[PDB]
């Protein structure tokens, strides 16, 4: 960016000394850098690299922060620094195979950085060729990251990189120049370039110090989120070399950097390997002719001083064994890290499995806890599953400090981080849960519930599923997870994060449905107890409450839940009781003591009259009698006289209905409850009914406005009567079709729009053609809208529109011929100028309206019915629980007698309870069924054709490896 | 803009019906009829602007190849024809009849106006796909009507 | 017949309406903000005087790089999905069994 | 010789495409069309070096008709000669991917009308459907990533296709599948409501 020259410098020579010793630091001046930005290798259609010309004395912290943050490079899990490189464009074939199959493949698998010279020559060229060859024969894997630390002064055509304003699309000439032994181009297989300018031109070796300092600084950084992980492993791979390479190895060893020396390469690599395996001067003489023996011998002695940092890549070792060798080079350097933490730092679960399975070592609890913390922080569900399947105490592992660290691993841009910051006006997960799920729904020993909550809040699907599979209250925890995810998906600023949360919530709802199906197939009574018990983990909420809050329609739609709801609906009676038997007992109370009703004196009486179905029947009878009384008062007893006994009884009955509605609104903060009540359409209709009743009664009691009161009460009777549909929504037969009816209103509105346009056109045309003489405004509106509307229902007044059916009379003074239509609301005189067109318009109107529009509406209704059938059925099944609960919560009396019970409720102002033993037994039974379900699912997945084919491919690969081993000898 | 044009077209239809049912007399046109003339002129100018802003011959062929623009052209042409007939002293009733049919042609353009609307659009375009069924119904009905009507007229011998 | 035709042409009619929605919105955007008969005012203006974004070079370059990143991710995902299908797994298994047969023949020769 | 696998393998191997494609080489590439092909007929008509610019002008009209790696030139060449695999490769290696997919769909649909052979027109229409699907998939990816940047990509003018926006290219190409995806429809709704919020109630507007 524009801040790079302010903090990064370049060195320009000032003091001139002829070719008395030119100091790189004393005879040079540092100025704001002019070469930085991105590289486009002109002609090649590749991505742009990131390049920076930086001074020799540049601290590694600044460049590392530039790479990781500004340039968008992920921090490496490993850094391999490749050194040496024998002269010659052709490498040995086995060495090329090692660079491609061993180094680049391991770097891609472990997410490492390959650091070498970035120039298109020597070991840099060979590593670039390895990267290119690996990418050519590559899968859809992440690209390898390559860094080139090269001198500024040997970079060919580097003048094109100089732009003080920032050479971001810097076009670089990388080919076409004659090959020279002084300047070399930049190899485009490298992701980034650090051009270390020490002030010279054409001199090699001025960048080694910065490269070593950068490697050492990277060795001190931490892997994973935050600084929690291990130090980043930095390994130096040495191929061939010379005396300067011996100096490089000595400096790296003094800097505590492991060095892997490739056996069979040549000088400075086979020399050190032979010295290491020998554990004297002839080898130095043969590897390094024309080299002074004393200094080289002393340097080799200083090399062998720290011989624990040297490892040998023997010729026996294959490429596929690269990573393991790196491991044995890193841990040997440690003797902090272990093989498990390295396997977690990389994404290699196979290495972790191999390390855990080996019996020579005995991993202790502190190794496993460190690896588990790394896996949890870095979102590695496979590692946590593998480490918990291996022996480990989870109660001892999860300390409050560790849980705080786990919650502090959320991204700063995440919703959970925002909620935790709000609650902190240790984490405040309890406050976040309280503010999310309200209360009475919001949540040593293995804390699977704590880990499940943590994984749900941070939206980690696989770990959340694992922690659910390892928990205890499985059905309730699945419903609570679904509820929490659906709640948090609303507060998501990102639509894709909300989609992810909703997907996870659907998965958890499906898990709950499957487990409850298993349990209910096992036992209905225990499944019902599990469904109706209160889970202390979720605020003593039952599974039905959690499903209702989560809108989990798939959970309500399964047969066990529906049958339990039916059983609760029938109360203390048998669910198989016939409806006619219920009616007979309702109208003949003593019959409840006969064989008619199979229950499951005073107690029996309250059992019968307290069941929700009996209360529903009583309220249905009461509402029918209320409508009968309303019609009797409206059609007979309503007179301008003062109200009589029946009208006052109707007033009292409407008052009790209003009191019941008020009680339901209260028992459903005051403002929030009122807004909830007024947001419901059917409660809006009921409020309109009661308001119109009050308005009509007030008008009637006023001496002036009696007829207005009659009219208002006549419409109010319709509003009251249409609430029978809402009453019977709970009914099993009528409910789904009643809710289907509401989905036809779009088709109805389309029909009405088309019909209104056609009515306007046809009616105005016919009225204009006929020219009635009695053209009052109501008469015009009638003949334009009402008469054509009735023509759709078989009311076709031919005598009022067809002049041939009228008597021709001279009833108009205007010129022309006129006829007299006999209809009362016709114009009493119409024109006969173009009456054939009136007849033709009637024909066309009948065709368009009675045939085309009606049949089109039928087709639309059929399509919509077929489309919304299943979703309406699911919605009705979901709302059945709320309807049954509401009918259970209401008084056993019916209006107008409910006032009695209301007075009681004014004077005094669906669950099971299990003992600890019974609850423990029920939870163990549920866990057994969950483990059986998980085992069955795993077996089904393993025995599928996809997994069989995958295992066959893996075993054929193993057979190919063994066949190659046989073929070698 | 869509809402404003919908309101304007509804008021134009209201004015058209008011002039057609009340203010249309063999007398010279009144203030409301002249206002209707001006409103139809502005509608024609808007249609011309849309046709221009859509070579001259190729643009005209494009305009005349669209069915709804054909309907709108028929509406404006019938309005002009009816006004011309009415202004002629002889052909007043013919002008009334032409303008009565022209009102229907104008009114049925509410469907084309509301094609853009989200709720009505897909069903409006579905409606145009039912004309083959309508034509089959009309053909079968016409054959049956001819047979039955001629047989009944022959039997009754009025 | 109406029911059959409605069910048959539902989806294609919906697609057609979605396609023409852009042209309808563009046409309503291009017309004067006045309504008839007042449009004549604006028409006089149009007789007297006779849906896009503009990005700087930096913003355009950033947007094109972002699009290229998403295209490369999409292509990589498609390649991974194709490679991990059962057809390609079976094909690779057949090829590797052929290679194993070749190596077994080489072993059997000596 | 129409060997897409070879060109993919040789470009994956190091090679500078800007240095490779010279005007003589592009002329040779266009002179490799069959004498019976539609593109040969159009080039002969435009010659009353090739005249690919004139052919594009006469095909896509104007304001829609189209050193460094010339992926756009190779894509145009492969689209004109109706080479499906190489056209797809050159699209995958290009830059203005969504607009180039829509423009490829438009050009193929335009050229499929001028095809004397019904099977060649069917091939062009199949390739146009494939390109439209590629554009739909890429815009879906981009819109799931970011709605604002996806809208800017949809509403910007592509100088490669005559400063035409993606919506204009889709309308000209009759690309109904591109208009039918949720991001395009929501952008259209946002443009419909103008400087107001798309969630504004209708009663509030009244
Ligand atoms: N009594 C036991 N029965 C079975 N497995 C055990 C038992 N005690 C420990 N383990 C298992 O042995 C492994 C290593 O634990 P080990 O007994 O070696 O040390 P530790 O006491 O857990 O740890 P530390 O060395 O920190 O005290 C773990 O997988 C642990 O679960
Ligand atoms: N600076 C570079 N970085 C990376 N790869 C390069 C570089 N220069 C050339 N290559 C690659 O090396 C390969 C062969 O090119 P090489 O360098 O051998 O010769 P050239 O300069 O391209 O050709 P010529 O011999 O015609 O001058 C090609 O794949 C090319 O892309």
């Amino acid at each position: 960016q524009s801040w790079i020259p302010k903090i990064f410098k370049k060195k320009t020579c000032t003091t001139f000394i002829v070719d008395t010793v030119w100091d790189s630091d004393a005879h040079t001046t540092e100025k704001p850098t002019d070469a930085y930005g991105e590289l486009d290798f002109t002609g090649a259609g590749r991505k742009h690299s990131n390049f920076l010309r930086l001074s020799d004395r540049t601290d590694p912290a600044a460049v590392y922060s530039l790479v990781t943050r500004t340039w968008g490079f992920r921090a490496p899990n490993l850094v391999v620094s490749v050194l040496g490189g024998s002269g010659g464009p052709v490498l040995q074939t086995w060495l090329q195979d090692l660079l491609r199959r061993g180094l680049v493949r391991a770097a891609q698998s472990t997410g490492a950085w390959i650091v070498t010279g970035g120039l298109h020559t020597g070991i840099g060229r060979h590593v670039g060729v390895a990267v290119r060859d690996h990418q050519m024969a590559s899968t859809g894997g992440t690209k390898v990251v390559a860094m080139g630390v090269a001198p500024w002064g040997v970079v060919r055509n580097r003048d094109t990189l100089i732009n003080p304003k920032g050479s971001f699309p810097a076009r670089y000439r990388w080919r076409g120049d004659p090959e020279d032994g002084v300047q070399f181009p930049l190899d485009y297989n490298y992701s980034a370039f650090f051009l270390v300018d020490d002030g010279t031109h054409g001199c090699l070796g001025g960048e080694n110090r910065f490269r070593l300092r950068l490697e050492s600084y990277i060795s001190q950084q931490k892997t994973g989120v935050g600084g929690t992980g291990i130090d980043i492993p930095v390994l130096l791979l040495l191929i061939d070399g010379d005396e300067k390479m011996l100096t490089r190895i000595e400096n790296a060893t003094q800097a505590q950097l492991p060095c892997l020396l490739v056996a069979g390469s040549g000088g400075a690599a086979d020399c050190l390997a032979e010295t290491l395996e020998d554990t004297a001067r002839d080898r130095i003489r043969r590897f390094f002719p024309k080299g002074d023996l004393e200094v080289l011998q002393a340097q080799v002695e200083r090399i062998m001083t720290r011989k624990e940092l040297l490892t040998v890549y023997s010729s026996e070792d294959g490429s596929e064994e690269f990573e393991t060798i790196v491991l044995k080079a890193l841990v040997k350097a440690c003797g902090y890290l272990d093989e498990l933490r390295l396997a977690v730092a990389w994404n290699r679960v196979d290495i972790a499995q191999s390390e855990l399975f080996r019996g020579d070592i005995q991993w202790r609890s502190f190794h496993l806890e460190a690896s588990l913390m790394d896996a949890l922080l870095n979102d590695r569900p496979e590692f946590v599953r593998l480490l918990i399947s291996h022996g480990l105490s989870l109660g001892h592992f999860l300390t409050p400090m560790r849980l705080a660290q786990l919650y502090s691993a959320a991204p700063s841009n995440s919703l959970i981080r925002n909620l935790l910051d709000q609650a902190s006006h240790p984490p405040d997960v309890g406050h976040v849960l309280r503010m999310l799920l309200g209360k009475m729904c919001a949540p040593g020993q293995a804390p699977w519930s704590d880990l499940l909550l943590w994984a749900l809040l941070l939206n980690r699907a696989q770990m959340a599923m694992y922690f659910w599979e390892m928990g205890s209250n499985a059905v309730s925890s699945a419903l609570g997870a679904c509820l929490l995810l659906r709640v948090m998906a609303r507060l998501e600023p990102d639509a894709e994060e909300a989609a992810r949360r909703k997907d996870l919530a659907f998965k958890f709802e499906g898990m709950g449905v499957d487990l409850f199906g298993e349990c209910y197939r096992s036992s209905e009574v225990r499944a019902a107890r599990l469904l109706l018990r209160r889970c202390p983990l979720w605020g003593d909420a039952t599974c039905l409450q959690l499903a209702m809050q989560a809108d989990a329609r798939a959970f309500f739609a399964q047969d066990g839940v529906q049958s339990l709801l039916t059983q609760k609906w029938w109360g203390d009676m048998a669910s198989t009781t016939p409806i006619w038997a219920l009616v007979l007992a309702f109208f003949c109370p003593p019959l409840i003591y006969t064989r008619l009703i199979t229950f499951r004196c005073l107690r029996r009486w309250f059992h019968f009259w307290g069941a929700p179905v009996t209360i529903f029947m009583g309220n249905v009878v009461s509402y029918l009698l209320f409508l009968l009384l309303f019609s009797r008062v409206l059609l007979v007893d309503f007179q301008p006289a003062p109200p009589g006994s029946l009208e006052l009884l109707l007033y009292f009955w409407a008052f009790t209905l209003l009191c019941e509605e008020l009680r339901q609104g209260l028992s459903g903060s005051l403002s929030q409850r009122l807004r909830l009540y007024l947001a419901d359409s059917w409660n809006q209709c009921d409020l309109v009914a009661l308001t119109c009743f009050l308005l009509g009664v007030g008008c009637r009691l006023t001496p002036g406005l009696y007829h207005l009161g009659r009219t208002v009460l006549c419409i109010d009777f319709m509003v009251f009567t249409v609430r029978l549909l809402h009453i019977f929504t709970v009914n099993k037969q009528l409910g789904p079709k009643i809710v289907i009816v509401s989905k036809m209103m779009k088709d109805v509105f389309f029909f009405l729009f088309f019909l209104g346009v056609w009515l306007v056109a046809y009616g105005v045309a016919t009225e204009g053609l006929l020219r009635p003489r009695d053209s009052d405004f109501p008469s015009i509106l009638r003949r334009v809208f009402y008469r054509p509307y009735l023509q759709i229902f078989g009311q076709i007044p031919q005598e009022d529109m067809d002049v041939a059916l009228m008597e021709h009379s001279n009833c108009s003074s205007e010129p022309g011929f006129w006829a007299h239509p006999p209809g009362a609301q016709a114009g009493t005189c119409v024109s006969q100028y173009a009456n054939w067109l009136v007849v033709l318009l009637l024909v066309i109107f009948l065709l368009v309206a009675n045939i085309l529009l009606v049949n089109l509406l039928i087709a639309m209704f059929s399509y919509t019915f077929g489309k919304v059938q299943g979703n309406s059925d699911l919605y009705w099944k979901a709302q059945r629980y709320r309807l049954i609960r509401e009918f259970h919560s209401r008084p056993a009396l019916a209006p107008p007698f409910i006032v009695i019970s209301h007075l009681r409720l004014l004077l005094r102002q669906f669950r099971v309870y299990l003992s600890k033993e019974a609850e423990r037994k029920l939870l163990t039974w549920e866990s057994v069924h969950k483990e059986n379900f998980l085992l069955a699912r795993a077996r089904d997945k393993r025995e599928s054709d996809s997994e069989r084919l995958k295992r066959t491919s893996q075993k054929v690969d193993l057979a190919l490896k063994q066949l190659g081993h046989i073929r070698e000898y």
